[PDB]
């Protein structure tokens, strides 16, 4: 059944709750972003109102074939009324189209639902600065102090410098980047930019990217693999067997592959820095795991919550085990006692 952490009290609303059939008492289904664990269940047969960003609406229409009459896109940073309730959509700094949602309940309670987010100090100057938030529905993916990772900028600088060096030493090296969803487009676009190439990909992935309102996108991507020296493949193909196989397909145009797997966290983060990362190598193939995160580190999450000072926190991630729930509750109490709210 629909879990309580997916329901907004005092409303008929639900958030990211499309796999339970008809939720009794739901008048509007919000969708924070186009990731499959969140949209699971949507299709062309859905006949209730879906509220979301413009970009998420583009993907629902073109990729899932949801009918236009049920898609309700909202602009960001704008007070909107939905079924008699004031709401605002904020940029979540996750993947393209991803939002946080502010609900203003008729009784005066203000609720923030973060969706999936990477907390940033820039959020402290959004419309969130303007009133008190009583209840926070929080993306707790990395809520434990072992989870450190570098800035996105630092990671992109490493990837750009590595690729440019490799290809300038060997003009017959191919760069391959893995993907299994939207997000992390900066990794492959930044590398293609330094190399003066477009990125080449399947027809399905090109279609997905043409939904994202990325400026000058026609200048940066292509379905013609032969003309491109940055290829995107399914994350599943980023291993030595999959990459050897891919290299056969290019007809002796290339004699070396340098591949990037943008992971979330990996336990080499507790010891090693970004400057010190090394690849796994077999023969003429090298694979780099780079810690490019679209979720809060522990310290980013803690700073956001200690700034916001909510009265009650409702985790939305890692809620399935008692040991996870208890650990998270301990951190929330620590944060509250340190900051004095
Ligand atoms: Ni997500």
């Amino acid at each position: 059944t629909c879990p309580f952490y997916k329901k907004i009290p005092g409303t008929g609303f639900t958030v990211d709750a499309f796999q339970y059939g008809v939720v009794e008492g739901c008048t509007a289904y919000f969708l924070t972003h186009f990731h499959s664990d969140h949209y699971a269940g949507l299709s062309k047969h859905f006949t209730f109102p879906v509220y979301c960003s413009e970009i998420t609406g583009n993907l629902l229409k073109n990729k899932l074939h949801v009918q236009e009459q049920y898609i309700h896109p909202l602009p960001l940073d704008t007070e909107c009324i939905v079924n008699g309730v004031k709401v605002v959509l904020l940029d979540a700094n996750h993947c393209p189209g991803a939002v946080m949602i502010l609900f203003y309940l008729p009784n005066g309670t203000v609720i923030l639902h973060t969706g999936d987010f990477r907390a940033d100090p820039s959020m402290e100057r959004s419309l969130l600065a303007d009133q008190k938030v009583h209840m926070l529905y929080l993306d707790t993916t990395y809520c434990s102090p072992e989870y450190t990772f570098p800035s996105q900028q630092e990671v992109i600088r490493f990837a750009i410098n590595t690729a440019f060096e490799a290809v300038t030493l060997n003009p017959h090296a191919l760069v391959v980047c893995g993907t299994y969803s939207i997000g992390k487009e900066k990794v492959f676009l930044a590398i293609a930019d330094v190399l003066g190439s477009k990125v080449g990909m399947s027809q399905e992935k090109y279609k997905t990217l043409q939904c994202l309102n990325i400026p000058e996108i026609n200048s940066l991507i292509t379905t013609d693999m032969c003309s491109s020296l940055v290829h995107l493949l399914p994350m599943m193909q980023i291993n030595f067997k999959g990459l050897q196989s891919h290299l056969k397909k290019c007809g002796g145009k290339y004699n070396q592959i340098l591949a990037f797997r943008p992971t979330g966290w990996t336990h080499s983060n507790k010891f090693t820095r970004i400057a010190d990362v090394i690849p796994q190598t077999k023969g003429n193939i090298s694979i780099y795991g780079i810690p490019y995160s679209e979720h809060s580190s522990y310290l980013e999450m803690k700073r956001f919550v200690q700034w916001l000072k909510p009265q009650k926190i409702i985790p939305t991630v890692n809620v399935g085990t008692w040991k996870s729930r208890s650990t998270m509750e301990k951190y929330f109490r620590e944060w509250k006692l340190e900051a004095g709210y």
